[PDB]
């Protein structure tokens, strides 16, 4: 299913570095929240659009392919949608 | 057995900062390599006395036991392990 644990881990060593508190410091209105990616994401707020853009990059955004493996990719991208949905941030 | 990527992630967000590439950026002799171990680590250079290091921490270095979970304590002296007794620093 979803190793959020390995997602934490993952977000914190890759990802927190411009998306601390799912934010974004690079593009500040593209954040990692629920209605940002509605409206920015690209394939929409789902599992599958963000493990895409994880996988290709978008950017300035770069992508992880070859840098992390699927599970990382998978388990960072459940866990990016699930603190989004939660509204955990 | 406790999971190497999540081993790898957990020691690149929570120890990188001081041990990057094995190393020791505080008291510099005291590296993660298994020769410095056996010379400087309680226990001596085995999972256990990593382990209980990163559990309580020693000095300088602080302890974990807060910050992360039992899985993850695993994991990251799994990987710290590994790394050492293959010399892959
Ligand atoms: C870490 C592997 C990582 C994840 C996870 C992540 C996710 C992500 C998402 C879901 C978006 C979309 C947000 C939206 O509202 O559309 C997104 C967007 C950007 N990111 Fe990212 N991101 C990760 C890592 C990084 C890193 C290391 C940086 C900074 C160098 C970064 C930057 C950005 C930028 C810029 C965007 C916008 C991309 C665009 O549409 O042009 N991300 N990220
Ligand atoms: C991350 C969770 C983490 C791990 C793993 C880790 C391991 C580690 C070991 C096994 C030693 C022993 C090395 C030896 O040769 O004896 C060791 C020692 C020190 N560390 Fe560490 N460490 C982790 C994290 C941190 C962090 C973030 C810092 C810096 C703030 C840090 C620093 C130090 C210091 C200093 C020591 C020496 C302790 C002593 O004996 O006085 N560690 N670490």
């Amino acid at each position: 299913s979803a190793d959020l644990a390995l997602g934490k881990q993952t977000f914190e060593a890759n990802c927190a570095a411009c998306h601390a508190g799912g934010n974004n410091s690079v593009i500040p209105d593209h954040t990692l929240r629920k209605a940002a990616m509605e409206q920015f994401l690209q394939g929409g707020f789902n599992l599958e659009a963000i493990t895409y853009q994880v996988e290709n990059g978008k950017g300035a955004m770069p992508a992880w392919s070859g840098t992390l493996d699927d599970d990382e990719i998978a388990a960072v991208a459940a866990y990016v949608y699930d603190q989004a949905s939660g509204d955990k941030w």
